[PDB]
């Protein structure tokens, strides 16, 4: 099945994730801060509705996107059960 | 280029992360782990080195890899400025 992680981690779809947070939007909204199409962006919203994190709703002639908690949720418990302790230390380890 | 979050987010490659925490390993043993074959292994870990989350040496026979710091930080980074504070707030709205 998908998982949400990777499915969130594709960078269209992370912008479009963040692009949420201030509410429910139309397609073509979303698809306003990016190069790529709204038919690219339509199939973005799509990848992340089967993954649980969007939830569509139709009114007239607009179609919109919401966040879904239940969804973000899962995505942070993946992350969270991912990022283990020696990761944390081997960040600190890194040079600039 | 190869976005570090999008190629460390596939679920074999969190976990050969995950495995590599412990050093550094032959393909042979991480691959192991898996039911998927060497080849396959190998792959996500080619994937994983044009990343720069991880790094090979050979020695003889077996080729090693082991975690490369300075990916995993800019990995930990791509993340902390995509998770902003209102996925934590609708995190907390969610039910189960
Ligand atoms: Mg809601
Ligand atoms: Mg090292």
């Amino acid at each position: 099945v998908l998982d949400q992680l990777e499915v969130a981690a594709e960078p269209t779809r992370r912008r479009l994730v963040q692009l949420l947070t201030s509410g429910e939007q139309t397609v073509n909204n979303l698809a306003a801060h990016f190069p790529a199409s709204r038919s690219a962006i339509s199939q973005h919203l799509r990848v992340l509705t089967e993954a649980g994190l969007v939830t569509p709703r139709k009114d007239g002639r607009f179609r919109y996107y919401r966040l879904d908690p239940q969804g973000l949720a899962q995505l942070r418990a993946l992350f969270d059960s991912f990022w283990i302790d020696e990761l944390d230390r081997l960040v600190a380890d890194a040079t600039e």
